[PDB]
């Protein structure tokens, strides 16, 4: 609650509130020529390390660090378990910098004990498009917590981003920091009810016996949009047009190039699933979701919760409810146990009807070095990884 580090950074104070007409950096007229050229100082016996995410072995090291040390749910039952291949896709998007993929090693073990990453992306906030970094995967080894490593990681990636004449960033966290531009609850749609019950993800009452819970969450194996199919390279221009058009209504969204569309949407097994409805060689409807397993900590029977996370979903030929009903069936068809979605975009309107349950927390959206009015999650049009 003191935010001793955060309060030194160009982010709003916890009591700052800005008019709708304020939409600008906290610190303008920055100069690349003035940016520190020296790496930030690490504690004795630790070293910066530039990770090559395209090298299987370096990628494996980041994977291991995240598997053992990344985000857990509030009750420490689950831990996110991003796959190696997901990390490769997440970090090697168009115009990515290797030098924004930053490790820290303990010199004596040669072991990776900290990470932070960013990728470039054009972000439209309140109708101004700004070159930004999207920051993700900040992680410090569980054995080294509350030693103020995280601010060094932050300050070092800020410096390397600033060297590229980028002065804004976007990120998200579960934790409250100075100061969200928006705050979105997450919801879950049970698919394998029994499993989710057995692992303590979901529960039963005397009203809801096991057979009744299973029957509740039953879906028909038949698509509302019969032609919905895996996206193909030929669809890239059609998706770019459909998605790009739709995203303009929002207060915060990424501005995608065709190269970014192909990267972010072309399907990769166990990473990203995009489906399209093509009519007359035109893309009219799209569904997408990414795969993010959680490791189930100390359950005798199951080791992994497979989960699909709603990415971007646009319909022009069905209702948004029918579209999302199809997104659920498609995730069931891909052996997911649960479908997760944030109350962003049009999502919340379908949660009651599609039998989504409210989850235990929320995801806060932040900008660095940007001053603007905050807004309700309906007005958020971007989903980070
Ligand atoms: C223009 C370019 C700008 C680029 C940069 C943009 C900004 C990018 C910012 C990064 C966005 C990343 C987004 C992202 O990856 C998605 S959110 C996921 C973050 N990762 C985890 O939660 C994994 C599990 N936790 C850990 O590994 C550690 O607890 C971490 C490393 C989180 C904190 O390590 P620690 O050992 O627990 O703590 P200290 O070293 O003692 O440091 C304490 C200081 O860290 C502040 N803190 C804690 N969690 C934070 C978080 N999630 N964002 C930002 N700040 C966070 C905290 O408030 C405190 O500052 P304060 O005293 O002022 O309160
Ligand atoms: C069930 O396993 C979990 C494992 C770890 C943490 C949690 C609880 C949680 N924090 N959930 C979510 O943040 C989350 C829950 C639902 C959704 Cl739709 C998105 C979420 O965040 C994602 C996007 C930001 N980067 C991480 C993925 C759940
Ligand atoms: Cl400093
Ligand atoms: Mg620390």
């Amino acid at each position: 609650m003191d935010y001793k580090f955060w309060y030194t950074q160009p982010v709003p104070k916890i009591n700052d509130e800005f008019n709708e007409s304020v939409n600008e950096p906290f610190i303008s007229d920055n100069k690349v020529e003035d940016v520190r050229k020296d790496e930030y100082k690490l504690p004795p016996g630790y070293s910066w390390y530039v990770c090559d995410v395209k090298d299987e072995k370096d990628r494996s090291e980041i994977y291991t660090l995240l598997t053992d040390n990344y985000v857990e749910d509030d009750d420490n039952i689950f831990r996110f378990n991003y796959s190696a291949e997901f990390l490769l896709w997440a970090l090697t998007s168009p115009n990515y910098l290797k030098t924004w993929h930053i490790g820290v090693k303990y010199d004596a073990s040669n072991k990776l004990i900290g990470f932070i990453s960013a990728i470039p992306t054009d972000i439209c906030i309140h109708k101004r498009t700004i070159k930004m970094a999207e920051v993700n995967f900040l992680c410090v080894h569980k054995t080294l917590r509350s030693k103020r490593l995280a601010p060094v990681l932050i300050k070092e990636i800020t410096r390397r981003i600033n060297l590229e004449n980028i002065w804004q960033a976007i990120y998200t966290a579960g934790v409250y920091l100075p100061k969200p531009v928006s705050d979105a609850r997450y919801y879950h749609r049970s698919i394998n009810v029994k499993k989710l019950i057995e692992i303590g993800f979901s529960s039963l009452n005397s009203r809801l016996t096991m057979s009744r819970a299973i029957k509740l969450y039953r879906v028909e194996d038949t698509l509302n949009i019969k032609n919905m199919r895996l996206m193909k390279k030929k669809d890239v221009e059609g998706v770019h047009k459909l998605l790009g058009s739709y995203l303009e209504q929002f207060n915060l969204y990424a501005v995608f190039t065709k190269e970014e569309i192909a990267h972010w949407f072309l399907p990769i097994e166990n990473v990203i699933y995009t489906y399209v409805n093509e009519e007359n060689g035109k893309i009219k409807d799209m569904i997408s979701f990414y795969s993010l397993p959680s490791q189930i900590l100390g359950n005798d029977k199951y080791s992994t919760l497979n989960a699909a996370y709603s990415f971007y979903n646009v319909t022009t030929t069905a209702t948004f409810k029918q579209l999302m009903q199809d997104a659920i069936l498609l995730a069931k068809r891909n052996n997911f146990d649960v479908f997760n979605a944030l109350e962003v975009m049009q999502n919340k309107s379908v949660f009651e009807d599609l039998k989504f349950g409210e989850g235990d927390g929320s995801l806060k959206y932040y900008l660095y070095n940007w001053k603007c009015a905050s807004f309700a999650p309906a007005h958020v049009g971007i989903v980070l990884l």
